[PDB]
Parts: C-alpha cells; structure tokens; sequence
C-alpha cells in the first residue's frame, strides 16, 4: 500500500498511537546481559536503554570491552550504522576509541549538549582550534580544524590522532542543532537537507566504517535518521517503491537495537520525511 495513502488513512482516523503500540508489541526481545553487569553501571546513561549482546560494538581492549553502542546492518539496502548514546563524562575516551577501531568517517549528533535545562551529553569535542583534547585512558588526541555554522546545522572538521602509532584521520562532525526540545519539527525539509549533506560527504558509503549516530539515548532521533535513509535507499533500488513498508523496515532495525522511534509523533515524522524525500529526489 502506497505509504502516502496509508499516511492520510492513519491521519484522518487519528490512529498513530495504535500503530505505534503494535510495533512496540511485535518488536524483538534479545538478551542484554553484558550491559547489566555491575562493572558497567556507570557506562550507561539510561537504565532502560541497553544494546543487545548479539549486535553490541566491542572495544578492542582486554580490560573492559563494553560501550552502549549497537551495529544496525541493513542487508538489502547495503548500509550499516552504529547507534550509540550521548557520551558520558567517563565514556568520552571509549567513544573516540570506537570511532578509531571501526574506521568511521562521520559522527552525526542530533541533540544539543543542554536541553530542557539538563545535560543531554558530555562536551566531547574541542570548541577552539588552539585548545585540543587528550583522552589519556584511550591514548587519543582530538583537534578542531574548521567549523561551518549554518541555520539548521553545523559541520566541523576534526583531526583524531592515535598517540600510540601517530596515525591521524579526518573525522567529519554533522551537528543538527535545531531539533526542538518538545515534539518533532513541523516540516522535514531541514532534516532531509541535513541527511543529503551527510550522504554527500561519503560518511555513509562502503569505502568507510559505519557512521556513528547519537542523540541522548541513541534510539529516538537516531532511529528517525537511519529509518529515513534506509527507506529512501530502498525506494531507489527496488522496481516498485510503493512496496517499501516503513513499519517492516523499523521492525527489522529493532532486531539490532531496542526502542528505535520513542513516540507516535516520531513515527509520523518518519513517514513525512520519507514521503517528502521520495518526491524532490524523484526527478530532482
Ligand atoms: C527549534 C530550533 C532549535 C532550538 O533552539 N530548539 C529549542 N531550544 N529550546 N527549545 C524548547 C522547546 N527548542
């Protein structure tokens, strides 16, 4: 069923809440035993948000290999994403270790450091060229190279250095700085624009490791970003794009990380983004 028609049918009937609960009910349940070990309690921002053991990212050290991060592998779309929580004061070093070990080119950040008057994630990148950050626990150095601040998002060029081997890489930081504190954007225009900018950079492309995507928990806005990308890619690839079932893509993605898409408003916004993105691209 063409999703644009399914959309109006759900909208006119006002059943978004009822669709959303169906997804929650049918969503996969797998063990998260490593996340719940007592040694890992201060590596988790939220007690109800854990990576599944089968899909979790492992850090390459013998000490403690745990980070709150999951590999979403979309087989038919041929895209991989790492979804992770906003780094904590004591996991900033782990975060940059993961970026290094997985050979990621881009970090996508969908939240501001402070929202609703509380801290949503650590200040994990340098704000001034001449004030670089050193992560002593993981032996990495990070330097701000340049910053391009626009109305809806900022792009930063960073240099990440492995102080052990003195190799350096360029990492791009894509910061969506305009997601409102309550609800979802009214138009998906600026979110779609930001997705095309990430694609343009080559950060989503198979010659790199998977992109690292985060908000505060790594399931809500992060969910919306990778659901929309994968759905539009599938509409490009397949002979009938009206066949693409966003609810089926979401349930497939929820096999790899729990809770993707946190509200019925985020589900609706996901439909709108894909419906609008499908157009535009479609001949322009
Ligand atoms: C929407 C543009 C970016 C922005 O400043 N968002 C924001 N900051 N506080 N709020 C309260 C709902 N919403």
């Amino acid at each position: 069923m063409e999703m644009e028609k399914e959309f109006e049918q759900i909208d006119k009937s006002g059943s978004w809440a009822a669709i959303y609960q169906d997804i929650r009910h049918e969503a996969s349940d797998f063990p998260s035993r490593v996340a719940k070990l007592p040694k890992n309690k201060n590596r988790n921002r939220y007690r109800d948000v854990s990576p599944f053991d089968h899909s979790r990212i492992k850090l390459h050290q013998e000490d403690n290999d745990y980070i709150n991060a999951s590999l979403i592998k979309m087989e038919e779309a041929q895209r991989s994403y790492i979804l992770t929580q906003g780094p904590l004061p004591n996991t900033v070093g782990h975060f940059w270790e993961m970026v290094w070990e997985q050979k990621s080119r881009g970090v996508v950040m969908l939240n501001r450091v402070m929202e609703k008057g509380s801290l949503k994630c650590a200040q994990y990148w340098p704000q001034k060229e001449e004030k670089e950050m050193i992560f002593e626990d993981t032996n990495l150095k990070l330097t701000l190279i340049s910053e391009d601040i626009k109305s809806y998002y900022t792009v930063r060029q960073l240099e990440l250095e492995n102080l052990t081997t003195q190799e350096t890489r360029e990492i791009l930081h894509f910061h969506y700085t305009t997601w409102p504190d309550f609800g979802v954007p009214e138009s998906p225009a600026s979110f779609l624009n930001f997705l095309f900018k990430v694609r343009e950079s080559g950060s989503l492309s198979p010659e790199h490791g998977p992109v690292v995507v985060h908000c505060s928990a790594g399931i809500g806005r992060s969910g919306t970003f990778c659901l929309a990308d994968t759905c539009l890619l599938l509409m490009d690839k397949r002979k009938d794009p009206s066949s693409v079932d966003i609810k089926k893509v979401l349930l497939e993605m929820r096999k790899f990380r729990m809770g993707l898409i946190q509200t019925a408003d985020q589900l609706r916004f996901s439909y709108l983004a894909v419906i609008e993105g499908a157009k535009f691209i479609m001949g322009d």
